[PDB]
DNA sequence: AAGGGAAAATAAACAATACATAACAAAACATATAAAAACCA
């Protein structure tokens, strides 16, 4: 079932030594629609903001699942799961109370 | 339906007050006898 280590350690040096993946402004400034909610949603239940570092963040997340891929450039649904690992790790990394924000990211989620 | 958040509760140190009784005072209750005072006689 699994990829074997030899092959995957072998693919770890070939892709990071050939492709440069960059991105294209098609319909990328969606990403800049959500993080408008997801950064104003920040200060009126949580006291942690976010900042322009997260979409810098997002971006290398989604640019090395594209270099995981193997693609040309990054698609539209790889920033899909950039932010699922944002959202479970900026969520997570605060109180209980910070509850309500566990549903309200369950609509891109 | 969730949740904020103020009311309510808990605890602990400290201060302020009440309480149980000790010690006593004083008034009611009680008796005694020598001196006055009526008082028969």
């Amino acid at each position: 079932s699994p990829i074997p280590q030899e092959l995957l350690m072998k693919y770890i040096h070939y892709a990071r030594t050939k492709i440069y993946p960059k991105l294209h402004q098609m319909d990328m400034d969606k990403v800049s629609r959500v993080y408008a909610d997801l950064r104003r949603e920040s200060i009126s239940t949580g006291s942690f903001p976010i900042t322009v570092r997260h979409l810098e963040s997002i971006l290398r997340i989604a640019e090395s699942f594209a270099k995981m891929r193997l693609s040309e450039f990054v698609s539209s649904y790889d920033l899909d799961r950039a932010i699922k690992v944002v959202v479970d790790s900026f969520v997570d990394a605060q109180k209980v109370s910070v509850r309500r924000q566990l549903r309200r990211s369950f609509a891109i989620y």
